[PDB]
């Protein structure tokens, strides 16, 4: 197991209902791939470095997870297939919470 930060950008135009659903899907996927979700932060709306799906902003979520290294790429791939997920970036945790 190793600790990673998962940075997720979502469609900025979601209702709180839809948003809550997307977070539930993310957590189930992480658990299905063996991750322990240690911390979740809702960062909120930011201007993207470049527009995605023609929208210049995105709703940001950040997770600190501990999970097997061999499954990290499969989880990122599973997350990127939801239509509301605009961007996923996973980095190794340097200064964990």
């Amino acid at each position: 197991m190793r600790r990673y930060e998962v940075n997720i950008v979502l469609n900025p135009n979601l209702d709180q209902s839809q948003l809550a659903l997307e977070k539930e899907i993310i957590q189930r996927a992480a658990e299905n791939y063996g991750a322990r979700v240690e911390k979740v932060e809702e960062l909120g709306l930011r201007r993207l470095a470049y527009p995605i799906a023609k929208d210049p902003q995105g709703y940001f979520l950040w997770y600190q997870v501990e999970m097997p290294e061999d499954r990290v790429n499969d989880l990122a791939r599973e997350l990127r297939i939801r239509d509301n997920v605009r961007r996923v970036m996973v980095v190794k945790s340097q200064e964990p919470f």
